[PDB]
Formats: structure tokens, C-alpha cells, sequence
């Protein structure tokens, strides 16, 4: 699947990754949106971003 491991200063790489779930993490400590294929933390508000199974899976 794809999800961005972009932002922080430099903004053009992405992760056209093989993991069964993929996270957006848009918090960070700088304030920014960088995330990543990995996850596989029930987010039943448990240390973590938010994590999905799908393509982008909402930006």
C-alpha cells in the first residue's frame, strides 16, 4: 500500500510499503505530519497514532 514519511523540513518521500497496516501521525512534538507503514496497536485511545488497513486510508 502508500502512506507519506514526509514533512519536517523535507517533504518529497513516500513509503510504497508491503505492512498489513499503514499509521497517520499528525502531532509529532514539531507540530507536523509525519508518519509511516507499521502501527498494530489497537488505537482504543493506547500509546500510538491513529492506525488502518487500507491504501492512504483518509490522507
Amino acid at each position: 500500500r502508500i502512506c507519506y514519511n514526509h514533512l519536517g523540513t523535507k517533504p518529497p518521500t513516500t513509503e510504497t510499503c508491503q505492512e498489513d497496516s499503514c499509521y497517520k501521525n499528525i502531532w509529532t512534538f514539531d507540530n507536523i505530519i509525519r508518519r509511516g507503514c507499521g502501527c498494530f496497536t489497537p488505537r482504543g485511545d493506547m500509546p500510538g497514532p491513529y492506525c488502518c488497513e487500507s491504501d492512504k486510508c483518509n490522507l
